[PDB]
């Protein structure tokens, strides 16, 4: 029973699986970071890299890197972003431990502070060769919690005062294939620069997915919204990268200061050339 | 205000106030942050280096107002590529306007011995200093900002740094625009994915630039080759002109595995309408 995990798993399942195991519920995170390194589509470094998260709920999610080839390296999405669009589709409210199979850098460090408590989450490493878990500030399980991996941090409140996170209920008001691409732009996190961004996808087998956009104090670890949506596919989907159709609205201010019309269009258009138009028209 | 102070101009400097050159850097932060062109945040962060040879380094973040926010580059960054263009071999000191964020801090860890460098921050509302392991100036070596990182050391065994003398080798298939791009594209640093890339511009009174491509252990926090040259406009130039004309860049033979043509001209055509073709020409694999 530790072959093959599912994205999300429930807490009715999880915490069973748990009890028949004689360990915790978040004792049981290290032990899915393995098998969910297969899922792991690296075409460029041949490097996979998985991290099983656990929320508030009790549900596990899963997160995965994903890499895109012919495309510079800054398209492609880290393991530790997977889990937090993951669980935010999934309406979870709060991450407070995940098990990664290898160091987090940087890059995700400083994404994951967009998140309210951010340097209270527990994190444990795999890598055998990374020694987090044997730090003199470790927990008894070997998590170490986000604060240490990034002290002295550079968050929001550097930009902001007082503000709401990204995992609460973001829902601006602004105002069939588009149509669903809509509520997708009302869930974006933006509070940097005012430029929301929501993308949804169709499949031949008629499956709707979506993404949005959410943004990071630093400009450059910011999550695509094409990206963003894309892990709404791998996870929850059929798998696969050339199958792709349908294009989305995104909502600049007569393109303003954020523009991704042309970004979009061109990262699919080498991923699958079967690609169609984006109606960047929206307001409020 | 100078991006570049020689070493014969700054220990005399420090001489003739009696102090040393370390405590003289967090004083340049402040002026050095009225250069950055920040029209999206408005926050202006400036860093100011100190290398071995003894020069004195100058990085200040820049944005781009029409392209997607990976697209733009702090100061940290900018700080990295204005030594390695003047041949700086080492970084061992600098003083920051702002908390270093971690996309910064991750792609410090490119140079050798990055953990040692120490940090200072001028922001008196953070606190990286009186940290347990904090200096007796106030600095904080790096490897206390980013603990049990990602290095190269994951994905590599035993390979020459960002800030040494790299030489890959490469030939090819407004004369002295593409001859300096192909040096550009050999002084590249690649190691992750081998696609070096090199960028020269031009100028309206004939002034030849460059850009190298210096990737990280991490993908997104990577330099992107356009952006490594614009650094050496907004540094090295007037300060500061998107009205230039392309331009040059070297990818690889029929495109092998990172592929930045398209995005080139993307983030070119909005800043600049003039705008040039690309050369997707090198040898030697």
């Amino acid at each position: 029973s530790m072959d093959k995990p599912s994205f999300v798993i429930q807490s009715k399942e999880a915490e069973s699986a748990a009890k028949q195991l004689g360990v915790s519920v978040i004792q049981l995170l290290p032990s899915l970071v393995k098998p969910a390194q297969s899922y792991a589509r690296t075409p460029i470094s041949k490097f996979n890299v998985a991290v099983v998260g656990l929320g508030s709920s009790g549900r596990i999610f899963l997160g995965v890197n994903v890499e895109f080839p012919n495309l510079p390296l800054h398209h492609s999405i880290h393991a530790e972003q997977f889990l937090v669009t993951n669980l935010t589709l999934n309406g979870e409210r709060h991450l407070n431990f995940f098990a990664v199979s290898a160091a987090p850098c940087g890059h995700c460090r400083q994404f994951l502070q967009e998140i309210r408590d951010a340097p209270e989450i527990k994190i444990l490493i795999t890598d055998p060769n990374n020694s987090a878990d044997s730090d003199s500030a470790a927990d008894s399980d070997g998590f170490l919690r986000l604060g240490s991996f990034l002290p002295h941090r550079f968050g929001p409140d550097d930009l902001l005062g007082k503000d709401h996170p990204l995992l609460l209920e973001s829902h601006d008001n602004h105002l069939d294939l588009k149509q669903t691409a809509l509520a997708a732009a009302n869930r974006s996190y933006a509070p940097y620069s005012l430029c929301p961004s929501g993308v949804s996808l169709v499949d031949c087998d008629g499956k709707v997915y979506r993404g949005w956009y959410m943004e990071s104090a630093a400009y450059n670890p910011s999550m695509g919204p094409v990206q963003a949506a894309l892990v709404d596919y791998v996870a929850n989907g059929g798998g696969g990268g050339y199958e792709r159709i349908v294009g989305a609205v995104l909502v600049e201010k007569e393109d303003a200061v954020v523009r991704q019309e042309h970004t979009a269009r061109l990262l699919l258009e080498t991923i699958s050339p079967k690609c169609e138009f984006k109606v960047f028209h929206c307001y409020e």
